[PDB]
């Protein structure tokens, strides 16, 4: 037993990182067949990131101005081209080392793993959530454009997000792996900000199954509630309104634990209403909305990678 | 910026995850040079971990019943030794993916990263400390034996935990790679449990630090105090007396925010002794103690491996 943040094992991806210079900036690439996949602001200088015009910088770019490093062995790049916000230089090596792989967006409320790296050398691996309004909370420093976010299924690396920037509130927005930002940001300098976020109830529901299977109980009791008598206490408290889908979603965990879907809303409203009282769920004095019922099942069952 | 629990990038560390199958029982080994490392308890039966013989139970054995597969590819064993509680297969072939690599011990207090595993297998990574009570609060189901904790170190992945049993309270208890327990436990089926647990005083302190880095000041103050006024408020709260050593290990971080050490144990007096009044401290309303001196200066500096 135990609940802990865990991150998918990091060793697929990490074989996938490279850095990429152009000029004086430096960041992480993906190198997946012979494509190296990064952020277009490498091709940025100084001045350029205000109103940046990204195809007049490209069209000034050659193939030579493009160092990327995988290792200590450099890559010759043959071609470049831009697709929305992600640079693809085509090198002349295929990486031996290239999981099978997906490209695949994520929606909020959706869970990833980050392999945080800096001049293409990984640094860190953590879970992160994306955000109702399309940010995360992640832990990323300078130099760590072009990170990657991605979730393992069986052997298949499904690519979700590339990192790109902290916003004034300190948290992070990226793109997916198409270069199609998450949320209404966009790659130049300007006030550009989160807005407003909300508390993903069906996690913090598939949560407190995941602390009922590890033996915390305290909060459980005989009431129950309506799904829509439930929602409108979620609006108060800034809470996602809940859905059948959400419910059939959580079905698999009720039935384990023989407490059901709306028994479990009851004890939500009630700790939503009353606090916890001094005492702790799965080691947080916070209700945690940031495991998905995908998440509690499979460490509460314990699937395995190839 | 951002502050995330993080572990280590672990493909050094799968590429030497192998299963271990002795009779009916199958577990995680760890494969470096031509020597498999695993749990001695493996050899062990139904009927034999209440009072099992470990030295009379390897005599027993020969080297063909040891079933060692490293993927899709079976290992040759070609002797066999214990040490301690570990087990030691000598295979006729070298694993080509050998980090440079040390066996470690770690101290309580001191974090390391765990790739979960299964059936050799890797499932997931995270953080985890050492209790003062020498159990770590993991996540691992039945057949995550053997699975190893870990620091990296420039590119020496440094070995300092091998995965065996879950304690009747949840917690988790190992070896080192020597063999040897953390705590007062043995591999025998007996009521053995934790025992008293304390709070590490100095990762509290870093976190705080941690959380000044990134912009959480509202428990900071005016007040200083002395360190052993200090230290008589840590006993009523169950946290460990604080050390000069460990001022000195606060060193840095107090530098980099101007908050004198002395200092930043005046707001964790407060703290304990008011509490947090509905607020959060880089995203938790409790006081965290699972991150080192070093774990801090890492993430909000940024050193990358390789
Ligand atoms: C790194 N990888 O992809 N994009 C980046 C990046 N670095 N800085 C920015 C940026 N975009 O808009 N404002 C900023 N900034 O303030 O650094 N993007
Ligand atoms: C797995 N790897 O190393 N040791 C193990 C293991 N599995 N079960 C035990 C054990 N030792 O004492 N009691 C138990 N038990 O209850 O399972 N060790």
């Amino acid at each position: 037993s135990g609940f802990r943040k865990m991150a998918f094992p990091s060793g697929k991806v990490e074989g996938c990182m490279v850095q990429v210079t152009c000029g004086t900036t430096t960041l992480n690439g993906l190198w997946l067949d012979d494509v190296v996949y990064c952020p277009r602001h490498v091709i940025c200088t100084s001045e350029d990131m205000l109103n940046p015009n990204y195809e007049d910088l490209l069209i000034r770019k050659s193939n030579h101005n493009f160092l990327v490093q995988a290792g200590n062995v450099q890559l010759r790049v043959i071609g470049h081209s831009m697709q929305n916000c992600v640079l693809k230089l085509k090198v002349d090596t295929a990486n031996p080392k290239t999981p099978k792989y997906k490209f695949v967006r994520i929606q909020p409320g959706q869970t990833f793993s980050v392999l945080a790296c800096y001049n293409g050398s990984p640094s860190g691996v953590y879970q992160c959530a994306m955000r109702p309004n399309f940010t995360i909370k992640g832990s990323f420093l300078n130099g760590s454009c072009g990170s990657v976010g991605f979730n393992i299924d069986y052997d298949c690396v499904s690519f979700c997000y590339m990192h790109h920037m902290e916003l004034p509130t300190g948290v992070h927005a990226g793109t997916d792996l198409e270069g199609n930002f998450y949320g209404p940001f966009v790659d130049r300098q300007t006030a550009q900000a989160a807005g407003t976020d909300t508390t993903i109830t069906v996690n913090v529901l598939a949560w407190l199954y995941a602390a009922v299977i590890n033996g915390d109980r305290w909060f459980l009791n005989r009431f129950t509630t309506t799904l829509n008598d439930f929602n409108l206490v979620a609006m108060k408290y800034n809470y996602e309104p809940l859905t059948q889908d959400h419910v059939d979603i959580l079905g698999p965990l009720s039935a384990q634990t023989g407490i059901a879907v709306l028994d479990m809303c009851a004890s939500l409203k009630e700790l939503l209403q009353n606090g916890m009282n001094g005492r702790t769920i799965l080691g947080s004095a916070l209700l945690e909305d940031e495991f998905t019922p995908f998440d509690v099942v499979r460490q509460c069952s314990g699937v395995t990678f190839q």
